[PDB]
């Protein structure tokens, strides 16, 4: 099914929720922007492809409260997508295709 999480939290903490996110093999994944920006979305290569995280990843930023980004959960695997900027602060997420 259609997941959805936020690169914050609706309060004024940085943090992944859901940390864990689980749909079908096909489906796609919506984000949004919060606070402690910019926030950025890197999919590492965690047990997935490159080429496939590739596109899953998001070497970009967010500034605007309103933009959202889109990710590509065909592939089944293991996506963990983390801050670039807070690469090394304590705010990662994992995700799950099946
Ligand atoms: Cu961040």
């Amino acid at each position: 099914a259609n997941a959805t999480v936020k690169m914050g939290s609706d309060s004024g903490a940085l943090v992944f929720e859901p940390s864990t996110v689980t749909i079908k093999a096909g489906e796609e994944v919506k984000w949004v922007n919060n606070k402690l920006s910019p926030h950025n979305i890197v999919f590492a290569a965690d047990g997935v492809d490159a080429d496939t995280a590739a596109k899953l990843s998001h070497k970009g930023l967010a500034f605007a409260a309103g933009e959202s980004f889109t990710s590509t959960f065909t592939e089944p695997g293991t996506y963990t997508y983390y801050c670039e900027p807070h690469r090394g602060a304590g705010m990662v997420g994992k995700v799950v295709v099946d």
